[PDB]
């Protein structure tokens, strides 16, 4: 997957008039949005179809799925129906439900994402106890596909090891949360940006930005 | 100070179809008066859906969602959910207490509920979930957590679980019927069962719901 300018725009703005402008200002930028329920259950599926009408760009499904196989694999369809090319998937519910995502993803040509650790405090409480045992989880079911955090740069390079270079490996919590871009791109092949760039004075700015100070990872 | 769900039954709504969904619960709304709502329904036909339910059948609204994001997101995916006019949202414990606060918060400014997932029904669960379960119903307890949702198919976990929230807390249980499930056994512990596909899918929905009510009578 080759994303343009390492960079993943996480579009959580949850007005429709806001989040097509701001991604506009910024499309010169990127060519992978991020799309989540906060956009999704304000505006409707239907915004995704309308980001590949305006800009062309890759959309991955930010779901973190985290049901039972029989209703993942329902999400799944309904998420690759309404044009993502991907979606991510929490690795906590266990093997059966990561490989009934899978399933659905060969299915109709997409990609699934297995987070393993996540970015917030609260991640120390469960998560990251199980964090490798996800990965080595989605190594055995084949998943190429990675998403882990960028505040935790030693955990971030763990799970890099545990996949290996040949994998896809995105970290959110850059800017906003504390991540530091060019560090998190010493492991990950993309980070992930929403507030520092959707939330700023010059989105477009932001993004440049951001991209200067990585200008010579690209 | 509970939600009084009519003959301790929940429909899991998850048809993707909006036509058979509707008609569906239509056919069985004089034997269930509260609807779990989940993402198969909601991401196919948007979350105008509630509305449409509400209007229709005046029944509860639970938004099955699962919800396992950073406290941020959380917080934005419950005020999303609020808006469009559900009683209630799911959301998942393993994520930890802060994501939990985030969706406690939200549902205390917007005057609606927070209904904690602790452990699941299906296989996987028990690779990394049910090894933490008990930890996150005491973290549920701990956070003022009320409402909880642990699973039929386990009925010794569903015992402990019950124990852990103690007696006054509500607790929801899936995986009754398709899943295999017992629904009498699972409300010797449970308020209230969830069922779907064994009503959803059958050729007369309200018999199913109506011989499910039968097989409990003595439980109402
Ligand atoms: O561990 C994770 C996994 C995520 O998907 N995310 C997501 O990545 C985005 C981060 O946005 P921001 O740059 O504003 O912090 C949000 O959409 C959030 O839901 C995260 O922050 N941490
Ligand atoms: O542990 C759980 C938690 C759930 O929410 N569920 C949900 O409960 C419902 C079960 O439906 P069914 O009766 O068709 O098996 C589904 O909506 C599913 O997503 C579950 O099955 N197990």
């Amino acid at each position: 997957m080759d994303v343009m300018n390492r960079l993943i725009l996480a579009m959580d703005l949850m007005n429709r008039d806001d989040a097509l402008r701001v991604t506009g200002e910024v499309r010169e930028y990127i060519d992978t949005v991020k799309i989540g329920y906060p956009l999704v259950l304000s505006e409707g599926m239907d915004i995704i179809a309308e980001f590949r009408k305006r800009f062309g760009c890759r959309i991955i499904a930010d779901f973190k799925v985290a049901d039972i196989p029989e209703t993942n694999e329902k999400i799944c369809r309904a998420t690759f129906k309404a044009g993502a090319d991907a979606i991510i998937v929490h690795g906590f519910p266990g093997a059966d439900s990561v490989r009934a995502c899978l399933n659905v993803a060969e299915e109709m040509g997409r990609e699934v994402f297995l987070l393993t650790e996540m970015s917030h405090p609260g991640a120390e409480m469960f998560i990251q106890g199980a964090a490798d045992e996800i990965a080595r989880m989605g190594v055995d079911l084949g998943v190429k596909n990675y998403v882990g955090p960028s505040v935790r740069p030693e955990r971030l390079s763990r799970l890099r090891e545990i996949i290996g270079q040949d994998s896809f490996l995105i970290s959110p919590g850059v800017g906003a949360q504390g991540g530091d871009p060019g560090e998190t791109l010493r492991f990950a092949d993309a980070i992930i940006v929403g507030r520092s760039i959707f939330l700023a004075d010059n989105p477009a700015a932001a993004a440049a930005g951001i991209i200067e100070s990585i200008k010579d990872l690209l």
